């Protein structure tokens, strides 16, 4: 029958979904959750065979073992054992467009598992089997005889096998297709794997059972009373003896307890539901729940006789918290919230989509440890833990349905038929079944990139209709469509509109104003993080702490989607797109999260943390103003301390408790400081510390951060008038300039310094050379390609005007000698195609201190595309270990995403000034630095500058970092002025123009010197 | 302004004067300016200046060099913003091209006096023999800032011995938005705390 080639067909003889049950045969178990015996895991290792359709499976694997299979272990995708490549495609469908009907050549997985069931289990009550997640489709058979079949990969498909088990030995079947009419609406931007990637587990259920439960928190208007409402449902025989009590307990202290038989209150012309039953439970100054204090109660549902026998017990977490949308702001317990959300794909580099423990965790502490208070379950509902990690750890969810089609052409095509209404409405319906009982899911999302179709609106509404405590979001067809309580755009940026036809991007601030809008808007996503981004970061939270109703968004997004390769030696390195000889694919475009794979963080990372503070800071003589961003808790743990130091040097600190309100203010008076002796500028840092430890962080954690520039004198005092005085040495090929145990070079062909000497070894590798380009990042290509260039990315205007191919043209070079120094004076012109680009004009004043003063004013064509950088580049023949410098730091920072670093000064090894981005390009930029020190040489002025064995030029010629190859010595690159990295999204230019190199005429000086 | 430097220098076809001054009030150095003037044998003097902010001191109005001209002469032409007065902040009517105008309308008769006839963007300036190029601002009149800033009515106002100029490599932005509080925007305040300027004064 095909039963993956029809939407109409979307399972066979699958059981109601329904919130987590353990049936509990003890209660105290079930209030502590601990392990149920009732509920079995049947992960481990299991027998598997790999074929190319489903029409290669032999007959004989229904009956027995495949002698051919191997021995894995489940969860997993068969891709990340090496059965079949995984494929990178973002919106082109990986199948061609045909729906509902996918390709013959559809690789098939051919699960078994010989298992033990007691005669226990079968001799009363129902055992099923329960699969969390198969991608996509499957059939299942047990000791030879076919039970059903189940899609959409990311909820759970649940099957009765009592039935079909025998005390002792048992066998499942599993046929896992690749792909089916469900593919459609899994066109999610990521890797395309399959298979048992989520556990399997049995459990027992007795036949008279709790078949559903859900959990309801009404409150007073302070908030100071609650009412808890739990509606129980249950299967098998009703008897009068019956009984449900549902219990609420704070730790070990009951709060309440409630009992009731049978029958719920009349709804209709028939009656009421004689199988269902509420119970309502009063609370008194209930403690609230929020990502902020995640205060959780336990609620206990057991089913039971009146005579006291327990039949069987369920329960979950309760977090008493109300989520509404008044007077346009989206309110949690009567508080505007201010969204720190970013969204995260479960990936693993190694494991693929296969989601543990460890991981779950490891990315929910960095997300807090980095003040982030919300995810976006992008795009599909998450492993099961997930949700009880964010409940328990607080964090705001977005919970969405597992609805992607992209690649549809018009992207609606789909969700507006009525015939795949049927399919959609299971992906949306079963989620809420599942979900609703957890307080950490607080919207619900109608899933992604689908376009907007009538479909929308069904299951729009339907949600509304079964569970009015929760917002419904939908960016599809414009982020704000008559299926969304939300204006939720992707990439919209703060003062530029994007009039796109349908579907424009406007301003956010806006947006919000439009003739007849009211909702609030959470972008769920912006901020592209691919690569070196998060460029105009500030410009967000500026925009959102400034307008009530733009309450945030959702960063894009967590994690790179990388895969571990193994080179010919064994060695791992970080894979994408097409490494895996999938093709088409979408190469590096899988790698735009805030940390890498691993879960190392990308510099981008800590921009975010600084923009997403919970603690404000006002300057004004010797008081600071803290000012509370949270909203339900007091700073109990949290201490300021602060830093006056002059260039550095540190001149006085110290710390004081912080007790601040929610929402309040608290003054802070610094003790009258001392004046420093020398000149400089004195600085001021404080940062937030968390004395104790917490469940996510630990002691000395640092949460916020900020410094002021205080009073600053001006160095007015001459240097001492050296003792000698330079020799100039005139040749016809170069200018030589020599003090002391120091020698410089000027080329008189070339107009540059082509090598210096310190006693008699050689500086330089390369000559001092003027620089207007970059190895071009993520942002600055975009969507361009050899085989299609987009001529609007930057690059391609760099390339086309000919910044990457201009040549120095030497138009002046002289030497003059003055009282105390040698004076070289110079002036190229870059050129292309006979354009002038750039005119740099120098001078190289030499002085009896030994001390190079460099001047550099540069011309830039006002009608060729601004430059990338302006600055000076070499190759220093020295290698050093330590690089220490006087700027922002210590983590790489450029122009538009600097706020997070700190002026001060920094000593790192050489090898933290690179960054491994896994696709190579510029990177490592400090700004703001008046002073770096590197081997014998420093380095003083205001400029911008990166170090690394890594040239610009290699950086922009290799593909992947694990290629790439020290060079000799180590390239300096040195910036008077640095271009913006831009990131609102990278698929188009978006370096703001207050970033864009445009003044025309650009002028900075460094002077060189042996430290 | 206190004296920090001034040397003088022969190079091959030109003399280098180099200054250093800083402006300080009660011992508090406000700003330093350090140039050089090279005259070469053209007879054009190409003058560099780099200005340092204490960036703890009120950003400062403007940026730039002044002097008074002992000619008056009939015509003011310019190659920059025009024909009309304009500020940074004010200046999107402007018309970059070649203005010429008598004097007088090089002054802007505000009833109450103040800095005024600035014109911005300015590459080339004539007056009398004088020419003087780069990218400046720039104001000319028959009234200085301090006679400006001491009168109270514009009819008080005498024609002083020769010419004013202002010649400013950057000015502050005059703002507006209310008159009671500080209104210009932070974009047009000089904040950066470094500022340079070149300028050539020659004859023709
Ligand atoms: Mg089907
Ligand atoms: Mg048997
Ligand atoms: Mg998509
Ligand atoms: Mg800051
Ligand atoms: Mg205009
Ligand atoms: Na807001
Ligand atoms: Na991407
Ligand atoms: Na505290
Ligand atoms: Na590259
Ligand atoms: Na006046």
């Amino acid at each position: 029958r095909r039963d993956w080639e029809n939407p109409g067909v979307t399972q066979l003889n699958r059981l109601a979904a329904h919130p987590p049950f353990a049936s509990w045969r003890n209660s105290e178990e079930a209030r502590t959750d601990r392990p149920s015996q009732q509920l079995r895991s049947l992960n481990g290792e299991w027998r598997f065979a790999w074929f190319p359709a489903p029409e290669a499976v032999p007959e004989s694997w229904l009956e027995c073992d495949l002698p051919e299979a191997d021995t894995v272990v489940v969860p997993s995708n068969w891709q990340m054992h090496g059965y079949d490549a995984p494929i990178y495609t973002n919106v082109t469908y990986p199948i061609t467009v045909n729906p509902p009907f996918v390709p013959t050549e559809n690789p098939t997985g051919c699960y078994s598992l010989t298992f033990n069931v007691d005669e226990s289990w079968l001799q009363e009550g129902q055992t099923r089997i329960i699969f969390d997640g198969v991608n996509s489709a499957f059939h299942l058979w047990c000791n030879g005889r076919w039970v059903g079949y189940g899609q959409d990969s990311r909820l759970p498909s649940e099957f009765d096998l009592s039935a079909f088990l025998r005390a002792g030995e048992n066998r499942l079947a599993v046929m896992v297709l690749r792909w089916s009419d469900g593919s459609y609406l899994e066109d999610q931007d990521m890797w395309r794997m399959s298979g048992i990637f989520r556990d399997v587990s049995l459990l027992h259920k007795p036949t008279t059972q709790i078949s559903d439960f859900h959990v309801a928190t009404r409150f007073n208007d302070d908030f100071s009373r609650a009412v808890l409402e739990a509606e129980v449902q249950m299967c098998g025989e009703l008897r009068d003896y019956l009984r449900v009590t549902v219990s609420l307990w704070q730790g070990e202290t009951q709060v309440a307890s409630g009992t009731a038989p049978f029958g719920g209150e009349i709804i209709d012309e028939r009656g009421g539901y004689a199988d269902r039953v509420t119970l309502r439970l009063n609370v008194e100054n209930p403690k609230l729940w929020s990502a902020e204090i995640p205060n959780l109660y336990r609620a206990v549902v057991e089913l039971h006789t009146a005579d006291g026998t327990l039949i069987e017990a369920e329960a979950c977490d309760v977090g008493f918290r109300e989520v509404r949308i008044e007077n346009g702001l989206l309110l949690l317990n009567g508080k505007p919230l201010l969204i720190r959300g970013v969204n995260r794909h479960e990936h693993h580099p190694l494991h693929g989509q296969v989601m543990d423990e460890q991981t779950m965790v490891q990315d929910i502490l960095l997300m807090k440890q980095n003040n982030f208070n919300a995810v976006r379950c992008s795009h599909y509902p998450n492993h099961p833990l997930w949700y009880t990690l964010c409940d328990r750890y607080g964090l705001y969810v977005v919970d969405e349905a597992n609805i992607e089609t992209h690649g549809m052409v018009p992207m609606n095509r789909l969700t507006d038929d009525p015939r795949w209404l049927p399919a959609m409405s299971e992906r949306v319906t079963r989620m809420v079944q599942r979900d609703r009982n957890h307080p950490s899911v607080i919207i619900w999302s109608l899933g992604n990139e689908s376009g907007h179709g009538a479909n929308h609106d069904a299951l729009y509404r339907w949600i509304k209709s079964v569970d009015p405590s929760r917002p419904v979001q939908y960016e599809g067809g414009g982020a704000d469509t008559t299926a969304t309580d939300i204006i939720c755009p992707m990439y919209a940026r703060v003062d530029e509109d994007q009039p796109f036809p349908a579907v424009p991007k406007w301003s956010i601030k806006k947006w919000l104003s439009l003739p007849g809008e009211t909702r609030p808007l959470i972008l769920c996503e912006y901020a592209h993080a691919a690569g070196n981004s998060l460029g105009g970061f500030a410009k967000y939270w500026q925009a959102f702490r400034q307008y009530p109703r733009l309450q945030g968004g959702f960063v894009w997004d967590w994690v790179d989607q990388s895969l571990i390769k193994y080179d010919e030696n064994g060695n791992p390195w970080s894979a994408y797109g097409g490494d895996f000889g999938d093709t088409p694919n979408d190469r590096q475009f899988c790698m735009n999260g805030l940390v890498f794979a691993d879960r190392t963080p990308h510099p981008a990372l800590t921009e975010a943390k600084h923009q997403q503070q919970f603690f404000q800071f006002r300057l004004s003589g010797q008081t600071i103003e803290v000012t509370s961003e949270y909203l339900f808790r007091h700073s109990d743990n949290e201490l300021l301390h602060w830093m006056v130091a002059l260039d550095g040097k540190p001149l006085a600190s110290g710390e004081v408790p912080l007790d601040v309100a929610p929402q309040g203010k608290q003054l802070i008076e610094l003790p009258e400081l001392p004046q420093p002796e020398s000149a400089g500028q004195l600085w001021l840092t404080v940062r937030v510390v968390q004395p104790n430890a917490t469940a996510w962080s630990e002691a000395g954690h640092i949460s916020a951060w900020q410094q002021w520039r205080l009073a600053e004198n001006l160095s007015v005092t001459l240097p001492a008038a050296s003792h000698a005085i330079p020799h100039l040495t005139t040749s016809e090929m170069d200018f030589c300039i020599e003090l002391g145990n120091k020698r410089w070079q000027f080329n008189r062909q070339s107009g540059f310094l082509s090598q210096m000497w310190i006693g008699d070894k050689k500086q330089l590798l390369t000559p001092l050379r003027d620089q207007f380009t970059r190895a071009p990042l993520d942002n600055d290509i975009g969507v361009s390609e050899a085989t299609r260039i987009d001529p609007n990315a930057w690059v391609e205007r760099w390339k086309a005007a000919g910044h990457y191919q201009a040549e120095a043209a030497l138009l002046q070079c002289t030497a003059d000698t003055l009282a105390d120094a040698v004076l070289i004076t110079t002036a190229h012109a870059w050129q292309h195609q006979g354009k002038t680009l750039f005119i740099s004009r120098k001078t190289y004043r030499i002085d009896g201190s030994g001390q190079m003063a460099i001047t550099v004013d540069v011309e830039v064509a006002s009608d060729t595309p601004h430059p990338a950088r302006i600055g000076l580049n070499c190759q220093l023949a020295q290698v050093a270990e330590r690089v220490n410098w006087l700027g922002l730091g210590p983590q790489e920072n450029y122009p538009d995403r600097l706020t997070a670093a700190c002026f001060d000064r920094w000593d790192l090894p050489l090898s933290d000034m690179y960054t491994p981005y896994v696709f190579p390009s510029e990177n490592g930029l400090r700004c703001g630095t008046r002073e770096l020190n590197y081997g014998p040489h420093q380095w003083r002025g205001d400029f911008q500058f990166n170090i690394s064995r890594y040239s610009q030029q290699q950086l922009m010629e290799t593909s992947h970092r694990h290629l790439l190859h020290a060079e000799e010595g180590t390239w300096l690159n040195i910036d008077g002025f640095h271009m913006g990295i831009g990131g609102d999204d990278s698929w188009s230019p978006s370096v703001s123009a207050e970033f864009q190199l445009s003044a025309g005429r650009y002028h900075y000086q460094l002077v060189w010197c042996q430290k």
